[PDB]
């Protein structure tokens, strides 16, 4: 089983306790670390904080402890606007601008390689992202000839059927790409003015409605649709989705005036680290939904759906029992890395929940 783990760029900012650098990093945690978000400039790779250069080797010495470990750069992300992504995918000539410019990149500052995170092709740019993995695999073989190990390709992949129908040919590039990160956390939009979970395993009851937002259906969908099992990665979230309630009801459907307030160390509106939440829960009510399988709580008017060690080691299960290729996690720095926040005494709750389970059979 892989375990692929984002470390993300901006979280070295977080204040006190919050700040997190690679250091923070159990070596023997995660098989695959990921750096995130790389921006394309000029048409090529390079660099989004001004110490990039610095923390990018922070983390690969992570290799010299363990020598097993494997490391990749994720270009595109969450403020890297999609129409750019776009503009660089449907011209063949800055396209291959591009993708020549990687392997160098990667090479230069230790990677081993590289992970698209194109938050979301639409329509007009299927055709396009099949002819970058294709083109940026072909890319790869080549350089391996150097006598060099060849680079790993991988893509973060919506978890939404409409999404999916609308911009990916998964039978195509699921040939090409090492293996497909299923972001299966984040199916209650941010456009409902209800109360709902943004990552149910399951289907359930109280949902008549809107029938394919649970990662067990985005998983059989994927696989009908021409994935391999063994390259596909259920993405497992460390983070909460919060939202201030309107009236005074907590259960099933309750309506929101909108997102929850910002933690103290995250600074963001509807979001809360695991870290969080665990201070979060002081005083707090725990539901937890059994249909989906998954986990909420609520204090005063804030409503807060998030994972936790049981949760996540059944997602575990669940993806074990389908066959897929491990799990992800996202945000190594959501997780209490520190180990200080949610009394349990171990450093890393959440991923280490996840890694004991893929190590047990
Ligand atoms: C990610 O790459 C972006 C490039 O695609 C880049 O945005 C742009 O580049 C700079 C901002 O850093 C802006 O400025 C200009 O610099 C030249 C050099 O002196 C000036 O002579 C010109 O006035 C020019 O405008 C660009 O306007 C901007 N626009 C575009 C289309 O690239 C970002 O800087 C990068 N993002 C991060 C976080 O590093
Ligand atoms: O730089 C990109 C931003 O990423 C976050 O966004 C949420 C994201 O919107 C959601 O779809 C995903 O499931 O979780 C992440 C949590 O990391 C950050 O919260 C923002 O601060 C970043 O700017």
């Amino acid at each position: 089983y892989k375990l692929i783990c984002y470390y993300t760029s901006w979280s070295q900012y977080r204040e006190g306790d919050g700040s997190c650098f690679p250091d923070a990093i159990d070596p023997f945690l995660c098989t695959h670390v990921i750096y995130s978000f790389a921006n394309i400039s000029n048409n090529e790779i390079d660099t989004w904080e001004w110490n990039d250069v610095t923390l990018y080797d922070t983390l690969n010495t992570l290799k010299n402890r363990n020598p097993k470990l494997k490391t990749l750069l994720s270009v595109g992300g969450w403020n890297f606007g999609p129409e750019r992504f776009s503009k660089i995918a449907s011209k063949t000539q800055s396209r291959r601008t591009f993708i020549k410019s990687v392997p160098p990149f990667l090479r230069t500052h230790g990677f081993d390689g590289l992970d698209l995170a194109w938050l979301y092709p639409g329509r007009r740019d299927k055709r396009h992202l099949t002819a970058l993995v294709k083109e940026m695999k072909a890319e790869f073989a080549r350089e391996a000839q150097a006598g060099t190990e060849r680079l790993l390709l991988s893509a973060a992949v919506s978890a939404g059927k409409i999404a999916i129908d609308r911009g990916y040919d998964i039978a195509q590039i699921s040939r090409h790409l090492d293996f497909i990160s299923l972001l299966t956390y984040d199916f209650h939009g941010a456009w409902r003015q209800t109360v709902g979970h943004h990552s149910p395993l399951f289907r359930g009851n109280s949902d008549a409605s809107s029938r394919f937002s649970n990662a067990d259906y985005a998983v059989s969908y994927m696989l009908r649709l021409g994935a391999p099992a063994n390259k596909l990665v259920m993405g497992i979230p460390t983070f909460g989705r919060s939202f201030t309630l309107a009236s005074s009801k907590t259960d099933v459907g309750a309506p929101i005036s909108g997102p929850g307030i910002p933690g103290r160390f995250t600074k963001e509106k509807g979001i809360l680290a695991y870290y969080e939440i665990c201070d979060f829960l002081h005083g707090a009510t725990t539901h937890r939904f059994r249909d989906q399988q998954v986990p909420y709580a609520t204090k005063g008017n804030q409503w807060v759906a998030y994972d936790d060690q049981e949760s996540v080691k059944n997602k575990a299960r669940y993806l074990k029992n389908r066959q897929l290729a491990g799990a992800m996690v996202w945000a190594l720095d959501l997780d209490d890395f520190r180990g200080t926040f949610c009394g349990q005494n171990l450093t890393f709750p959440l991923t280490s929940a996840v890694k004991d389970v893929l190590a047990r059979v």
